[PDB]
């Protein structure tokens, strides 16, 4: 008899004693409590396609605007809802998903390599490189100087600063300052193209919070109801604040995911977190800016004050990079996507494996695979300890419900919590303090459902039917409601145990009431 | 602002730092979970003197029957009931107390010194002295032949083994075994009386369980309708069977208390253990058998696991002893009795102190103002986490619901945990986690109630109203009795919260729904 | 086979499971760590006797200037020392004796009744009493008019202020203040003789450190030669600094330890043991001066903070009170004493039981007998682990050699550490991070020995040999008369292993060089 779940190691004492019982023989649970999302593109689009996603267990559909029309992303969410709404005819299986609109942000540009779009030089280890803001070169880049468009550029770089180009392909270091003008010196050489990414490490840029193109993509948005923003190069508090303005009172309930993108937004972390509602680990464009070997620090710290925190943390970027032209991962990926899940991520992405590549079903199917290998594999009883600790400034009531729920959990390893919620807090609550159960959240808010997929182990529930005038039998109601999904889902049986939480009176603010209930 | 409770050193990181926090400034609670034991006697069996008593803080009456007559006894009975239910007349300031049957238990006994019950003679260290089982001698005691009544004797010493006569004060080594007689060697000397008690340090005693006189007097305590048993000399698991047997049917629901006495109780302890009730350690006669310097070891090993399995242990003897005879207690009794409930001993017990001194009202107000003070300074966030840890192996569902609520009683600082019971099992097993509030447990059952002082922090409310036809009112009926109970006590007042355990249904079998609510 | 030392429970993961692993049976080690402190009196105070004290285990003779002239304590003083060095002729079983001097302090006294010293008056509770400082009624005291001798009170006390009168046993409140006079009310009654002691509980009182008479016996001792001096009533800081100033630059190598008594003094702990040398938990004195149920906080909070910091530690008064008539202690009192060395007390004390009471040497030898039991039930890794954590600010190096010594020595159960000093530094950075061996320390400075019996687990041996020329061999010689000491004792035997602490060379200031090494 082997345990299941890595039962054997949840009981060790230490960490080292936890690590060395993990055992392969032993069985994880069905349901699986990180996020997946999904980037579309080509590869994914088609009603057909996504349809395979959802089954494959895509829970939100990522809208990349840094390419693509208006009219190209209306299409796409259309079929997104299309493949995500041809299951709704059985809503015992029916999986809400969530649209999510990642912005293209703020950027700096060259110019154009001898008034061609495909024209290249190639730039020489040592060689001199001026860069100009004198817009007359715009258009007349060469090895000898590079026109770019963000004129404050001068102002927020020093003598002996780095400046970046094209995805980090090339570094060059600022020997002379002028008025207008950069002398630098080519550190790493290669051939410099047209209207090329910059990137200026360790700078504090000062562009701003939102270009005039995500203004028109955020109320585009709004038009479209997509449930959150992953708003991109967010550097300090009030970038998010602006985001928040733009998005404004109309789309003051989309969630606003902070990507964290360089050393700024990196140093200036805890504010980003305090004024958003979840955060990205660029570690795409992060390990452009920093240096590569320090994006696991970036990302455990990240991960850890979200954790602390409760508000959702997104892993992002290359975790299966391979699987673009080939369906099946390298060790180092799927070693990559584990670890992100025993860091203790919400939600883990795809990007280019799911928009363009040649296997996108197969990369979906191998993250679910992972994240519920790694998801016993965390040791949970350390994990809430210290999450208590972190938190025991807090007296908050719901945040005791949580607590105690979660610990009765552990204590008759109850097969998932059952939370009844509107706007979602109480489930979330019970999220945060990471039970290994499933959070069965039943909701009659279609928003609070998509959004939900943004909290590790939240797996919601709608509720269709009326509200019952008899507020016991309106409880009830939507119990058995979580009763028969968890069995037709496979996640418990008659004879089981499940935690459920609810309010004890219509006017409840919260889940103020827990029970131990047997599964009919 | 000095925080109240020791709640600076709650929040410690270690055991260390805990004790470095301990504030003689920080104001310990009204409420006081340790339950004090009162021997009843000469000097407070009047009912004028117990309710006295009562008001002081006692919540058990002990009865010891090593002397008294069933008349005498009989009578004390009666005056603890007369002045218990002087206060019946307020059922929300009533306070159930308790009756406790302190048997005398088998023992080993010497004949007349020279035919008289005054004679006496010296025994010098290292002379010869015969012990014989020869009723020839049961009346010719002397410094040359000793007889006493145990006729196994010599099946259960050896060469090497010691022999204890007087309490300890004389002590013998045997030399040579006889078929019914032992050479033995004084070791220490000193005068011998007549017909004093014998200890065998070490053997492993055949003596019954119960003697006969034991037996009148258990029958005798179930017609008095007694709500325990203390169980003297108890060495084996065997031994408390039989007490249970004795019992019987009609006393099937008197609790027994195991009281560990001798080398063989404490090296069987796990299996009187879980045949017992609950447990007393001793202290008294276990000094006489074992090294006196060891007593302090076998009473923190068996507190330590009467804690993990949830029994009731009761900490004995000598606790202010210099009280009686003086109107405060020395510096090594105050001590004890903080230690003794930072060991975890559920109730701490006085005998001569209250039975025979001078000031038994006071030694009962020392042992409260003392284990308030020791309840705040315990080290609730580690005692939760080892005890968690000690019954993981369980997934009992009244465990789960206990520890979520305990859990949950710290996280939102709760004034108190209320418990709706009616064999009282829910709020035993809220006890056996220790919160630092106290628990108000409700129920219909008068035996419950008293026996629920066994269990540290259990307040026992008595609900008197009729059932309600409609479960909802009748749980909101009790509930209110404990709100008023608590406001009325100080324990709380109107809005700070508290934790409320109840079951969902009239028939379920423990309190599987738990809330958080606010005092009204 | 059981388990020595109680190292079952010692490898524990939890304070809880090492509780439930002590085990009677476990037998201790020879060698006790805890000093045991004799205040000498009539009862044991003659050669013969003395004799007798440190064959039982005396390391301190502390005398009480509280009464006794200067001749009386030099005769004292002298019998001491000639009783110590009669074993003077075998040098591997000589055991240094330390002299302490306990300075009266200053007191606040009474008048006279009725112009008498043996008369009385009765203060009814609820009575007027009128205190005064007017020397008209310096003889005059009656059941209406008090004085006293501390011209000060009335501006170190307010309406609402208690005043205890006789040792406590008489409480007045404060309500009329005049400018010379204080009208209270009687709280606690009783008989009022003469010239009792007073006590203001909670008052900032701003007697000087050190009396006239203080400042003559302070010098007196320095004349005598004392190891070490016992100022009482240490309120701040500045009380520790008059001492030292009055001891001047004579006295400079003379140890102060402070003796907490009141509020004040545990309020201004942290500054009064950043002054001192040791402290002294004076439980009588301040039981009478705080609530006697609040005395235990006191007495954990200021040990675990001397421990913290390594400073000595002693816990004082009324530990085996009732041996003062008795040849047995009570069970309160010998927990009393295994609890105080749990707590982490470096010495305990005797007062009366060995200065006057019919049992001196009895209460030694029981004071011996339950320390080496307690010794053995502390958790050494838990409780090193948290004073590591304690001091991680300092980065000393021979706190790094002390630190990885007794780690060592934990981790191959060496018999003992040798260490080699002439300042006892280097083994009083060991004896603070509590090894379980017994640290041997072998200096040529006599005082150095006398004063190591104030550090748990310090056995002080003398090298009388001269210096050797050959660094090595001088090292090899003391190493050689340590392991001797250690096999005459019953420490360790041939073939077992110790942890060696020298110095690599003459000056190199503190042992820098550690060894293990097999005992010859
Ligand atoms: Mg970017
Ligand atoms: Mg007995
Ligand atoms: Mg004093
Ligand atoms: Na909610
Ligand atoms: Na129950
Ligand atoms: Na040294």
């Amino acid at each position: 008899f082997i345990q299941t779940q890595q039962l054997h190691a949840a009981m060790a004492d230490t960490f080292l004693e936890h690590m060395c019982r993990l055992d392969i023989d032993s069985a994880p649970i069905t349901a699986r409590n990180t996020g997946i999302i999904c980037t579309i593109g080509p590869a994914s689009r088609s009603v057909e396609t996504l349809k395979e996603m959802i089954k494959s267990g895509m829970n939100v559909a990522r809208m990349n605007f840094s390419h693509g029309t208006h009219e190209y992303h209306a299409e796409t969410i259309k079929n997104v809802r299309t493949a995500t709404e041809s299951f709704a005819s059985d809503p015992i299986l029916y999986r809400p998903v969530a649209v999510a609109l990642d912005t293209k942000g703020p950027e700096i540009r060259t110019g154009l390599i001898k008034g061609s779009g495909t024209a290249e030089v190639e730039l020489k280890k040592g060689a001199t490189l001026k860069i100009t803001l004198d817009n007359a070169y715009m258009e007349k880049c060469d090895e000898n100087i590079l026109w770019l468009d963000y004129k404050n550029i001068c102002k927020v770089v020093d003598v002996g600063s780095k400046v970046y180009v094209d995805d980090g392909l090339i570094s060059l270091q600022v020997k002379q300052k002028g008025p207008d003008f950069l002398v630098t010196e080519v550190e790493n050489g290669g051939f410099l193209g047209s209207k090329k990414g910059v990137n200026l490490p360790g700078a504090a840029v000062d562009l701003p919070a939102v270009s005039e193109k995500d203004i028109q993509d955020l109320k585009f948005g709004v038009e479209q109801d997509v449930d959150m923003v992953f708003a991109s190069f967010i550097r300090k508090a009030a970038d998010v604040h602006e985001v928040r303005k733009i998005l404004g009172e109309k789309g003051k309930n989309i969630k606003i995911i902070s990507k964290i993108e360089n050393h700024e937004g990196v140093r200036r972390f805890d504010e980003i977190l305090e004024a958003s509602d979840g955060i990205m680990v660029a570690r795409g464009d992060l390990g452009i800016e920093i240096p590569a070997e320090k994006v696991f620090l970036a990302q455990k710290m990240i991960i850890g004050r979200c954790n602390r925190a409760g508000k959702p943390v997104i892993c992002a970027t290359q975790m299966l990079e391979s699987m673009i032209k080939k369906p099946r991962p390298t060790r180092a990926e799927g070693s990559d996507v584990a670890n992100a899940v025993l860091d203790g991520a919400d939600c883990i992405m795809l990007s280019g494996e799911t928009a363009k590549g040649d296997y996108p079903l197969e990369a979906v199917r191998m993250q679910h695979l992972i994240a519920r290998e790694a998801e016993a594999a965390m040791f949970h009883r350390k994990l809430f300890e210290e999450l208590a600790r972190a938190s025991s400034h807090s007296t908050d009531l719901m945040e005791a419900m949580a607590m105690g729920s979660v610990e009765a959990s552990y204590k008759c390893l109850a097969a998932a919590l059952i939370v009844l919620t509107e706007s979602g807090r109480s489930a979330h609550q019970v999220a945060r303090y990471r039970p290994r159960a499933p959070i069965i959240a039943v909701t009659r808010n279609h928003q609070t459902a998509r959004q939900a997929h943004l909290y590790r182990g939240i797996f919601p529930v709608v509720c269709k039917d009326p509200v019952q005038e008899a507020w016991a039998e309106d409880v009830d109601l939507r119990v058995n409601l979580a009763m028969n999904v968890g069995k037709a889902r496979g996640f418990f049986k008659k004879g089981d145990v499940v935690i459920v939480l609810t309010g004890w009176r219509p006017g409840s603010g919260f889940t103020n009431t827990m029970r131990v209930v047997p599964v009919p």
